[PDB]
């Protein structure tokens, strides 16, 4: 297939190259930014995103997939400015990130109406531009598969069947929300190989992770650097074990890094070892060197960062 | 006190004149408008608001209080354009309308931080303008007094104690959310006479309505025309009974009219009598004529629409 890119002509999926599948140029709550602009500094957000993207490119990253959608402050014009300043291939998406209920707008509205919003972004363009969405992003977390969460999942299935774009999820690794997302999507006719079940790297429960991979979907070991969810060393051991056991062709690795994010800062926790620097390049500083010196060869690295994204977007 | 007005110098509260205490120039879900602008037409929204405001002014309305805040799409620049086009006195507010949880921005943030946002809008101005907020708006509905709902209530109390602006609420008339809002605010030191408990006209449970008025707060008979909550005739009978029983000095009347609103349309219900035309002038067409021909004198009308707002803002 051809993948739409922000600020560029679309590319063939075979040309995606080395990809970070889950990173955020910027995240914010739409209602807070609209109501209290004094809390934000767009110039700093722009500088932060440009600098992070440039650093990723210096390590060989060719494409970044950014699943900032409704609920996380997607801004296609900000994204296109970052592209112009860096030259990155940037894949933007459509979708909705909620944990409980949809915004009031959606009262009395059908799953088809929700799907039409996603299809609009895929076929016509995002936010009044010709930049088109290349995937759909959906979520579930601690509250489980609520009524409105299910509506969004089913709308993503409709958009995938109509346009063939893949689906990226946010899940909570400690309930079975990821497993439920996969099942609900596949029951609607979505190819399991067109789904990335997100945030599975937040657990060391390898049997749960493997169960989802064995059902055909990519597994998101996608929060490297967020020690609050799982420390880097345990993520590395889980990643290494999955590679040793033959799961390279389902593994996707990223950081979920937010070059800026507006949420309040949680209480710091200090451990014996110096805290890792969460960024878009931590895997080049820590994870990839760790895998290599544990015997993981170059072909595994190419599978995870090139072949798997290529398949996902094919 | 002096009441700040959008696009005008502040006025003494004695000069507020005939007031509609709860009307919306425009409502939308911030995240949906940001992500799917194709669903909206600002020129139509502007025309609708200007035309409604002009009609209200033709019946003698001097001031409109608009409690559109975070969660309902407050836009101070849109409001100031409507003022420029009409000459209305418009009171804008600050606050947050949620039913369950706050946006992700508020994770790990204190009640004091929330109050600081409201105080910023009151003292410094709304959305980067010098238009200042003249009241705080808070909500609770079917989910009851959740953790985050309580946080917003307590933040409104802090803002009221610091700045002396009054508090308008949204409640669900069929639970005791309005009674709970009143109690929580008064326990924090808010004068009950600085509170309007909203949406009480949605019930004909006169004992519940009177209980709140007797605890010192204004009662919002504030959704005239929304037959889905309560039909006009039963609202009129409840209003008349409250007047007959001596409650004029606590009654506030409005329509909650939204000149535009983005929410999906509920299923229509057709009754034997022609449905009333919900607008900002329905009370001049129906309610006020009904009260007068049932013996309600001009002094009652002046109490409800002039003296009560004056007290509320004093
Ligand atoms: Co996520
Ligand atoms: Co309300
Ligand atoms: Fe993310
Ligand atoms: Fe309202």
């Amino acid at each position: 297939m051809r993948i739409p890119l922000v600020g560029k002509d679309s590319i063939e999926s075979k040309d995606i190259g080395f990809t970070l599948i889950h990173e955020h140029l910027r995240v914010f709550s739409e209602a807070v930014r609209q109501q209290w602009p004094h809390l934000y500094n767009e110039d700093e957000e722009f500088r932060n995103a440009v600098n992070e993207v440039k650093r990723a490119m210096q390590f060989g990253v060719k494409t970044i997939v950014d699943p900032t959608v409704m609920g996380l402050g997607r801004d296609i014009r900000f994204m296109e400015k970052v592209v112009k300043a860096t030259g990155i291939n940037l894949v933007a998406g459509t979708g909705i990130l909620i944990y409980i209920d949809l915004p009031f707008y959606f009262l009395n509205r059908s799953i088809d109406e929700i799907a039409d919003l996603f299809i609009h972004d895929i076929k016509e363009g995002i936010q009044g531009t010709l930049n088109k969405a290349g995937f759909v992003k959906i979520a579930a977390d601690e509250p489980g598969i609520t009524k409105d969460v299910e509506k969004v999942i089913k709308a993503a299935a409709i958009a995938n069947k109509e346009t063939k774009v893949p689906i990226i999820t946010h899940s909570n690794a400690h309930n079975n929300t990821g497993l439920e997302q996969q099942r609900i999507l596949t029951e609607e006719g979505v190819d399991p190989g067109k789904i990335l079940i997100g945030h599975l790297g937040d657990t060391d429960n390898i049997d749960y992770i493997k169960k989802i991979a064995d059902k055909g979907s990519f597994i998101g070991l996608d929060r490297y650097g967020l020690d609050m969810f799982l420390p880097v060393d345990k993520r590395n051991e889980t990643t290494l074990r999955l590679i040793k056991d033959g799961y390279s062709d389902k593994i996707m690795i990223s950081h979920d890094y937010c070059c800026t994010i507006d949420m309040g800062t949680a209480k710091p926790e200090y451990k014996p070892k110096l805290a890792p620097r969460w960024s878009t390049t931590l895997i080049f500083e820590d994870t990839i060197p760790f895998l290599k010196r544990n015997g993981v060869n170059e072909e595994v690295i190419a599978t995870i960062f090139k072949e798997n994204p290529k398949k996902f977007f094919s």
